[PDB]
C-alpha cells in the first residue's frame, strides 16, 4: 500500500497547484504550497548529495531545484492577479504549465540520479560475501569480525538503493514488492554473519560449513531477488542512458590507467564496463518479456546478443593483452573495442526505444 513518498508528494503538489482563480488568496495558499515544495527540494537535495550521483548530475538537479521554486513564486504572482475572476486567464494558464513542466524535469533528474546508484550497486554484488567466507575459512575471529561489518554495509548500500528507487516509483506494486525483498535482506544479513562467526570458531566443522553453504545460497537467491525487483520499479530508458554515460566514464579511466602503466585500475576498472554491460543485457532481455515476439522484440535481441557474443569477449581479450603487455604498445585496440562495448550498448538502446 503506497507510492514512494517522494513521487507522491511530487504527485499532489501537481494536483495542489490547481486553484479556483476567484477564491484564491496567498494568505491561503502560499504557506502550505511553499511547504510541500520546499520539503520535495530536501528530498531532491538529499538524494543529489548522495554517495552514487555523479558531479553533473548534483548539478542539474540543483538547478532543477531553483527552477521549481522561482515557478512557484511565478505561479503565486499569476494567482494574485487573476483574482476574483471565474475563468483562469492565458498567463496563469501558461504559468501553470511552466510549474507542472519543472516539476517534471526535476522528476526526470532524480531518476536519472537514482540510477547512478543503481548502475554502481549492483555491480559484483557477491563479492564482500566471498570475502567473509575466505576470513571464516581460515579461522582469524579478529578478522571476520571486521570483514563482518564490511558486509553489514554492503548489505545496508543495497537496501538503501532499492529505497531510493521506491521513493520515486508510481508502481504501487512493484513498490511492495521490493520493500518485502528489502525486508528479507534485513533479517537475512544478521544470520549470514553468525553463519561465518559461527564458522570461523570452529572452521573443521563439517555442520558449521554446511550451514555457511546454506546461507551464502539463500544470501545470493535472495540479492537476486531484489535486484529484479528493482529492475522492475525502474524504467530501462533511464537504466540505459545513465548505463552510456558511467560506461564512458569507466573508458576514460581505462585510459588513464593505460597511460599510468596501472594494472590495478585497468583491470577493476574494465570489469565495471563488463559488469554494467551484462547489466544492460539482463534488464533489456527481461524487458523484452513484456512484448510478443516480433519486429521490434527481433531487432533488440539481435542487438543485445551480439554485444554478448562478439564484443565483450573482444573487450576482454584486448584487456588481456594490455594486461600482458603492462605486466611483461599500441592503444589503438584497447581504444577501439571500448567503442564498440560504448557503441553495442547505443544500438541496443535504439532498439528498445524504436
Amino acid at each position: 500500500t503506497g507510492i514512494g513518498e517522494l513521487a507522491a508528494a511530487l504527485n499532489e503538489f501537481d494536483n495542489k497547484i490547481i486553484l479556483d482563480p476567484m477564491t484564491f488568496s496567498e494568505a491561503r495558499f502560499r504557506p502550505s504550497l511553499e511547504e510541500r515544495l520546499e520539503s520535495i527540494i530536501s528530498g531532491a537535495a538529499l538524494m543529489a548529495d548522495s554517495s552514487c550521483t555523479r558531479d553533473d548530475r548534483r548539478e542539474r538537479i540543483v538547478a532543477e531545484c531553483n527552477a521549481v521554486r522561482q515557478a512557484l513564486q511565478d505561479l503565486l504572482s499569476e494567482y494574485m492577479n487573476n483574482t476574483g475572476r471565474k475563468e483562469k486567464g492565458d498567463p496563469l494558464n501558461i504559468a501553470i504549465d511552466k510549474m507542472t513542466k519543472k516539476t517534471r524535469d526535476l522528476r526526470r533528474q532524480l531518476r536519472k540520479a537514482v540510477m547512478d546508484h543503481i548502475s554502481d550497486s549492483f555491480l559484483e554484488t557477491n563479492v564482500p560475501l566471498l570475502v567473509l567466507i575466505e576470513a571464516a575459512k581460515s579461522g582469524n575471529e579478529k578478522e571476520v569480525k571486521e570483514y563482518a561489518q564490511v558486509f553489514r554495509e554492503h548489505a545496508n548500500k543495497l537496501v538503501e538503493v532499492a529505497n531510493l528507487a521506491c521513493s520515486i516509483s508510481n508502481n504501487e506494486e512493484g513498490v511492495k514488492l521490493v520493500r518485502m525483498a528489502a525486508t528479507q535482506i534485513d533479517s537475512l544479513c544478521p544470520q549470514v554473519i553468525n553463519a561465518a562467526l559461527t564458522l570461523a570458531a570452529r572452521p573443521q566443522s563439517k555442520v558449521a560449513q554446511d550451514n555457511m553453504d546454506v546461507f551464502k545460497d539463500q544470501w545470493e537467491k535472495q540479492v537476486r531477488v531484489l535486484t529484479e525487483a528493482v529492475d522492475d520499479i525502474t524504467s530501462v530508458d533511464d537504466f540505459l542512458s545513465v548505463s552510456e554515460n558511467h560506461i564512458l566514464e569507466d573508458v576514460n579511466k581505462c585510459v588513464i590507467a593505460l597511460q599510468e602503466g596501472d594494472v590495478d585500475t585497468l583491470d577493476r576498472t574494465a570489469g565495471a564496463i563488463r559488469g554494467r554491460a551484462a547489466r544492460v543485457i539482463h534488464i533489456i532481455n527481461a524487458e523484452m518479456e513484456n512484448y510478443e515476439a516480433g519486429v521490434y522484440t527481433e531487432k533488440v535481441l539481435e542487438a543485445t546478443k551480439l554485444l554478448s557474443e562478439t564484443v565483450m569477449p573482444r573487450f576482454a581479450e584486448q584487456v588481456e593483452v594490455a594486461i600482458e603487455a603492462l605486466s611483461a604498445f599500441e592503444e589503438n585496440e584497447f581504444i577501439d573495442a571500448s567503442r564498440l562495448v560504448y557503441d553495442g550498448v547505443r544500438d541496443i538502446r535504439k532498439a528498445v526505444l524504436m
